């Protein structure tokens, strides 16, 4: 019917309707909740391979219908023609093909409907590179770099999402096979032990065993693995001159700096799918801005990825024998008052989680009063430390699936056949 | 499905859930969108006839399972005579274990408690002989008494009779059996706990004398039969406290701070075989984060934060400085150590959760799944620390459980 969502911190009542538009299924059942679950469910909007003209039509026709209706214009004459140039094309291609309006539209849109993004405030501020002319790897590595180049902005950081040549047949796909444009490597040590970034180990090793020659160290820039055409994926170096990192150091602990830790300045997400239309662009890298928890609470101190609280704690001089000390949550702050304070120093994009969750709250008021709602993942907007103190811990809040949108997809090389 | 499976994304564990068919009630979610962080997804309104017959014998049949006795000639016995009762008095009588075995599985069944490894060990007070809130006072303080255990909390219930026709509740007013009294002040300031200023208010009208300070406990405020509610104090003697001091901040003790010992929870309903015991406050013990968390440094509530980062130096001039989080941590270090050091049962949130992780396991392992709310289950601090943040969880309704019911104010016919 009509489902309203509370805020428990201020009384506000927001009522949605815009959920009468979702076609997905959540995973969710009157008598299950799957809202803690990564992928709940494997509802897709056309079958496995190159679909029918009764398949992709009519997903076609929607996201038309949408574009012409959000510019106030919906059975115009140019609608109606290119419902017709829509419909000539998947008769006579099995596809078709995005104006560069509808593009833009599609790719900002899948940002709005991103259900798990706290930063969707800057939805519609977004540089669209069109790479749909792309054929090879090279030139994947030169539209990625210029992507890099632009999005860093010598610390300014601007969003971007360059889009490649979407699937075709299935067997054509561009894919960019880092799940980041830019990682650090992680290395499998003899003694057990690892080295570098562990969520990475199997990425390094595709690397390695296709030519790489590893430095093995804790932070190295892994290359890129372009595919393009379906062919065989392809190393390059992104140039270090474009890597943009801060080194990590702590306004009062001057013994921070000697842990020698640092990371990459934009986070750029390389594996995931684009739904548009029907359309899938298999390679769609996006890239924004952090918020300092994904780098120090996540990327350093969960258990499988640098797990680094031990020795930031024992620096402290911490009381470690028992949990009851909280010193994991004490060094967990101070690490993270450190991430902040090298980005800003540096003068390096960067949002803190308290102005973060800020800035989603007035995106939801905003979504709620002009489109009728703002879909959004309560697990994953709430960050992962001081959950209650931030805003968003106290909002509720409605997940549902609207298209265009960003889904996840296998990793190739669980499906790439070598030649 | 037939199974569900979930994963743990730190460890890789995988689970397979086949309990969830066995569940009956609404999550709130459809197919088609999720409603896992809503917190509520007549009096009239009591199970007719027909209605109690097939929720009595679901509730029957799954406690001779339990036993080991289903199709038994006791069971088959049971079963009839439950119906019987149906039949001529509109409603049934549980025996005693079946009370006890329904109390322990609305515990072992609530998806949002993380503290449920301790489900099977829970004392019942069966009260239903209970008929005027002067009898409700006598076994709360008995129940108090018995759990607080000189602190070494031992968790309890203690279960009113049921409903009858709606107009007849047994209900705590109280939300908590020990809860501090919060005042608005003229100027718009809150002395005492912000959260129960309207109970608070209720109390003085009815009669209470408050001392308006800032950690008064409040009075009991009970209803037997539908009657108009009666206060009570509980014995002083019997309220036990913690003041609230810090293991390396010699100036925190000056802040004043103090908490009481024993959660117990009164404002919830438990539904047994279709049965409604609209009175049946429950406790067990605190997890450190309940207090230094939410009930200090909620806004709306005691609202701490700017004091202690104020003693503790911090720059508050901008959020990116973290002083909230910094001054987080130490508060719930002082809850604990405060706790431990007067011998007052209390588990913080990382022991809690890795305990939760291990039932968890162990409730898939011998029932084929375990419903959880990971939105309730993930501490309130420092959530990806704990293992619970990386477990996928199942959530859906068992019963018997657990419920929410509207405030007694809302609904009471004020005789
Ligand atoms: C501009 C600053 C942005 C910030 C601060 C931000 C913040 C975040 C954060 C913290 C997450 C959780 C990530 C994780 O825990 O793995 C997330 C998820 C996500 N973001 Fe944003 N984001 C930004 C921009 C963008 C842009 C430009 C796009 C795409 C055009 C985008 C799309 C997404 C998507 C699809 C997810 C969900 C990914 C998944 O389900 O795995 N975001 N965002
Ligand atoms: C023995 C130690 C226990 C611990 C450490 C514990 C811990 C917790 C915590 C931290 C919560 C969330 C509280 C909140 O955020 O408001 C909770 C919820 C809950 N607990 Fe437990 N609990 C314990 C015992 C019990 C017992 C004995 C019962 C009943 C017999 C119980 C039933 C529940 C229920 C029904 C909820 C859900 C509350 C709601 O829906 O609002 N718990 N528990
Ligand atoms: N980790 C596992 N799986 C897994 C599951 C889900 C994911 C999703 C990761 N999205 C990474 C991501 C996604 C979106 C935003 C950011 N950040 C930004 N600010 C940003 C980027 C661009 C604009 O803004 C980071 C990744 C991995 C795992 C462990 C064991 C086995 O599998
Ligand atoms: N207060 C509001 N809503 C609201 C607040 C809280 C709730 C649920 C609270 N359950 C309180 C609770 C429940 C269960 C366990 C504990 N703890 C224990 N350790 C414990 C007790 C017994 C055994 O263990 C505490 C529901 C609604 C609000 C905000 C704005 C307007 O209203
Ligand atoms: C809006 C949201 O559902 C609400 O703030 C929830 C979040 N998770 C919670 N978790 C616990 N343990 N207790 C709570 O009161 C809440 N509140
Ligand atoms: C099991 C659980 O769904 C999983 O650990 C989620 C929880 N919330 C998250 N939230 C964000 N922002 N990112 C994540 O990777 C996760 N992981
Ligand atoms: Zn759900």
């Amino acid at each position: 019917r009509f489902l309203k969502v509370k805020n428990w911190e201020t009384e506000v009542v927001l009522t949605d309707t815009l959920h009468l538009k979702s076609t997905l299924e959540t995973g969710c059942t009157e008598y299950i909740c799957m809202g803690s679950i990564m992928h709940p469910s494997q509802h897709a909007r056309r079958p496995e391979d190159v679909a029918t003209k009764d398949q992709l039509f009519p997903l076609a026709k929607e996201f038309i219908d949408q574009y012409y209706s959000s510019i106030k214009r919906f059975g115009s004459k140019a609608h109606m023609e290119r419902l017709e140039e829509v419909n000539k094309e998947i008769d006579t291609t099995s596809t078709y093909q995005l104006k560069d309006t509808e593009l833009i539209y599609g790719a900002k849109h899948a940002w709005r409907n991103a259900s798990r993004c706290v930063g969707r405030i800057q939805w519609s501020k977004l540089q669209v590179f069109d790479a749909r002319d792309c054929t090879t790897a090279h030139g994947m590595f030169n539209y990625i770099c210029n992507h890099v180049k632009y999005a860093t902005n010598k610390g300014n950081l601007r969003s971007a999402i360059t889009i490649f040549p979407q699937r075709t047949d299935g067997k054509h796909d561009f894919r960019v096979w880092n799940s980041q444009l830019i990682r650090y490597a992680g290395y499998k040590q003899p003694d057990g032990s690892t080295l570098g970034d562990p969520a990475n180990v199997q990425f390094t090793e595709i690397c390695i065993q296709q030519g790489w020659k590893p430095p093995r160290g804790r932070f190295d820039v892994l290359p890129l693995l372009l595919q393009a055409n379906g062919n065989d994926p392809e190393l390059f170096q992104i140039p270090p001159e474009l890597v943009l990192e801060v080194p990590i150091r702590h306004p009062k602990f001057e013994w921070f700096k000697d842990l020698g830790l640092k990371w990459y300045g934009l986070p750029a997400v390389s594996n995931m799918l684009l739904e548009i239309g029907g359309l899938e662009f298999s390679a769609c890298p996006f890239s924004g801005w952090y918020m300092g928890t994904e780098i120090g609470v996540r990327d350093y101190c969960d258990n499988s990825r640098y797990n680094i609280l031990e020795e930031v704690a024992k620096k402290m001089n911490l009381d470690m024998r028992k949990t009851s000390s909280l010193w994991k949550d004490q060094a967990l702050v101070e690490i993270n008052i450190a991430v902040l304070y090298s980005f800003q120093s540096d003068k390096v994009t960067i949002v803190d989680h308290h102005s973060a969750t800020e800035s989603f709250i007035k995106h939801m008021e905003n979504e709620y009063r002009c489109r009728g709602g703002c879909p959004a993942d309560w697990v994953w907007i709430v960050p992962p430390m001081s959950g209650s103190i931030t805003p968003v811990f106290h909002q509720e809040m409605l997940n549902y699936r609207l298209t265009p949108s960003f889904e996840y997809q296998p990793d190739p090389w669980n499906t790439h056949v070598w030649k």
